[PDB]
Formats: structure tokens, sequence, C-alpha cells
């Protein structure tokens, strides 16, 4: 019961539910075989850990703090001075410093730009031959959004996406046995990223702008002292890496689920206003993650029958927690008219996702346009699923915009 767990077993990133259900039903918390980290699977236990001050997100309360003083020494300052490397206090400070630039009203100004990119991708490979929603559509949206936000030209767009992808899989190199890319190039992508990032920051420092996120941050460091070089460059790099693949897999999953559910798609056609809720149910019904989010214990305790090593890692199994029958009625149903307030897709507590509104705005316009301009769009072949350490990645998704 509390036994097996094959989060990399082929056919899991396509349908991990039938398997992860059983762990859930039986054991409210097991101990992943090779993992040396427990694995919570139930909703109310998963949630409580989030807003729980007894747990931590960092390594200075791990089994080894000197485990990240090794392997990829280049992201050192990003793990120590980044959003997951700041002790609780320091983290509250940087968040309130940055949160306001992420409110839905603040990012709203990025609509025309995003639509703009959304049309170029569409109207540049339509009436061609075939269309891959990942490679020809999603992959090209998220970096353009963040670039517009930091006010970087569309030329740096390719460079930065390669940087965030690399970084996301690399920072997860201590939490999971395998990876999708190789340490050689991956390391080049990170170094080359920090490189550009340092040029971008020197120029903004030189030519500051009004009502601007980098400008603002550059002051709060060299002014009043609420932010520091380290915590800053870390901050920007985290943001890119944290909101690159995630948004890609939201957009992709959504199209897939609107193709896998004509009921659902016939409702978002009748009342577009559902699209915002639909996209939230997409993460609820079928989460982009593989295992979840990670918390390290600070001091021994026995959460639901389990004494844990002061420093021992714990995974919050987010795909299953969102399939919890006691919280969501008919939980194995993709229902666009459902109440999704309880979703934990974007987390809970002090580290709740600051990119939530941006992510919704991007997919709202990504998913809304393509369907509206290609309503008869149907799937082509079965969708392929890679082996990313952090989440169920979908490498391919081809469809026919208008059959015949
Ligand atoms: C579909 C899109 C996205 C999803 C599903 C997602 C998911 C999440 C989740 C679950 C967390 C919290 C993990 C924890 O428990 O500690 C998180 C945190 C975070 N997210 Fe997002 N995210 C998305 C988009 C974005 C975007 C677009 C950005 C930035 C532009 C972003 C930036 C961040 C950052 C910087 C954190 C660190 C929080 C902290 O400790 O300060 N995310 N995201």
């Amino acid at each position: 019961p509390a036994f097996d767990f094959k989060p990399f077993a082929p056919g899991y990133a396509e349908d991990p539910f039938p398997a992860i259900e059983r762990l859930r039903e039986a054991t409210p918390i097991f101990y992943w075989d090779e993992g040396r980290s427990w694995v919570l699977t139930r909703y109310h236990d998963v949630s409580a850990v989030f807003r729980d001050e007894r747990f931590a997100v960092s390594r200075e309360e791990w089994e080894s703090s000197a485990e990240y003083s090794s392997a990829i020494p280049e992201l050192s300052d990003m793990k120590k001075y980044g959003l997951f490397g700041l002790p609780p206090e320091d983290h509250a400070r940087v968040r309130k410093l940055v949160n306001p630039s992420f409110t839905s009203r603040a990012i709203d100004l990025l609509r025309a730009e995003i639509q703009r990119t959304v049309d170029q991708l569409l109207d540049a490979r339509s009436g061609q031959e075939e269309f891959d929603v990942v490679r020809d559509y999603a992959e090209g949206i998220p970096m353009r959004a963040i670039s517009a936000l930091l006010k970087v030209p569309a030329e740096c767009d390719e460079k930065f996406r390669r940087f965030g992808s690399a970084t996301a899989r690399a920072l997860g190199v201590g939490l999971v046995p395998r990876v999708d890319e190789e340490t050689k190039t991956l390391v080049a992508s990170v170094t080359e990223g920090l490189a550009l990032l340092h040029g971008v920051l020197d120029e903004r420092r030189r030519n500051p702008l009004e009502n601007d996120v980098l400008t603002m941050l550059l002051q709060a460091e060299a002014d009043g002292s609420r932010l520091s070089t380290k915590e800053l460059v870390a901050l920007v790099g985290a943001i890119i890496a944290a909101g690159t693949d995630t948004t890609i897999y939201l957009i992709a999953f959504a199209v897939l689920n609107l193709l896998r559910s004509p009921e659902a798609l016939e409702l978002v056609k009748a009342e577009p206003g559902l699209m915002r809720n639909a996209l939230d149910e997409v993460l609820r019904f079928d989460n982009i993650l593989r295992i979840g989010t990670v918390r390290f214990a600070r001091q021994d305790l026995e959460y639901c029958g389990a004494s844990i090593k002061k420093g021992e890692m714990v995974f919050l199994l987010i795909p299953s927690a969102l399939r919890d029958g006691t919280v969501f009625s008919r939980p194995d149903v993709f229902d666009v008219r459902r109440d999704t307030s309880a979703s934990l897709a974007y987390g809970r507590g002090p580290h709740v996702c600051p990119g939530v509104s941006l992510a919704r705005l991007e997919a709202e316009i990504a998913v809304g346009t393509i369907f509206r301009r290609f309503p008869e769009m149907k799937l082509k072949e079965t969708p392929v699923f890679g082996y990313h350490p952090a989440f169920r990645n979908i490498e391919s998704l081809n469809v026919i915009l208008k059959p015949s």
C-alpha cells in the first residue's frame, strides 16, 4: 500500500491518477523507497504543511546544508539568496517589495503585447501543413511576457527561455534521481543567462525608467536597503525560471483538455467568461506537476504517524491532493463550472505564487484566441510526454486547425 511509487515510469506523465489514487486511499502519508523523503497524498494534510511554520523550504534545515555547497556551484547565490534560500523574515521583506508589480491590475498593461505575440505565432504557421501547440505555439509565449515586464527586446527572448528551462531542471537536481538534459550544456545555458542578466541590470542602472520593475528593485537595494545585489539578481532569475515551463504546460494542458472534453469546450464557447474558471479547473483536474512541492523538516515530529528526521525532505503530492474526493465532489471529472477556490495549484502561505495573475492572463489569451479562430480544431496523434524531473512535460501536440 505505502509501497511502490514510479513517478518516472513510462505512461505516468500521461495518466498518473490510477496509480497515485491507491497510495492516497490506503496511506495518508508514506515514505518513498529511494526517496529518503516522506510523501503526503491527502488534501488537508498537504494543505496544513504549506501554512505550517514547523516546516521549511530550504537546506539550512535539511539533512545536508553542505549538499548544495556542491553540484552546479554556479547557482549557489541563487539557492542561498533566492526566494527559497531566504530565512522566513528576509523572505517576507522581498515579497512585499515585489508583490505590487504582480497584481492583476498592474500586469494588465501587458495585454496588447501578448495578443501581439499570440497572433504572430498563429499567423505564421496556419494554412501550412500541421501545427504543434507546444513547439509552434506555447513555447513562444511565456518568455515574451516576462521580457515585456522587465522591458527587454524580443531579441533576448530566445536566450532567456533557454535559461529558465535549464535552471528549472537544474535546481531540481537534488530532489530527484534523473534529468532530461545534460550537465554540460545546461551549465552553459545558466552561465550565459546570468551573463545577459548582468548586462540588462547595468543598462537599467544606467538608463532607469519610470514605473518599472527593475528600476524599482535597483533602488530598494542601493536605497533604504530592503534588497541586496545578491537577493536581487536571484530574484529576477527565479522569476524567469519559475514562470517559463509552468506557463507552457498550462497552455498545452488546457488545449488538450478542451479537446478531450467536447462538453467542456461547448460551454466555453457559449459563455467565454468561463475560460478563466476553466483554466483553473485544468490545473485542478490534471496538474502540471509530477510529484508536487518540497518541504524540509526543522525539528522531529510525527505528522500523521511518522517520526521524521530533523532535516528530512517531504514531498506534497499535489496531483493526488487535487483528486481528493472529500474536498471535490466527483473529483475525477473535468468540470468547467466547478468551484475551484480550493485548488492548491498556485500554493498557499508566504510563498504562494506571485505569478498567478500573469499566468492566467497569458493562457486566457493563448487558449481564447486559438479556439476562437480555429473552432473546428481537432487532435492529430496521441500527445507525447517527456521525463522532466519537476513536472509531467508534454513535448508534442499536433492538431488540425480546420479539417477536410
Ligand atoms: C501556470 C503557471 C504557474 C504555475 C502552475 C505556478 C505554480 C507555482 C507554485 C505551486 C508555487 C509555490 C511552490 C511552493 O509551495 O513553495 C509557485 C511559486 C512561485 N512562482 Fe509560480 N507558477 C506559475 C507561474 C508563474 C509565473 C508566470 C511567475 C513569474 C512571472 C511565477 C513565479 C513564481 C515564483 C517567483 C515563486 C516563488 C515563491 C516564493 O517563495 O517567493 N510563477 N508557483
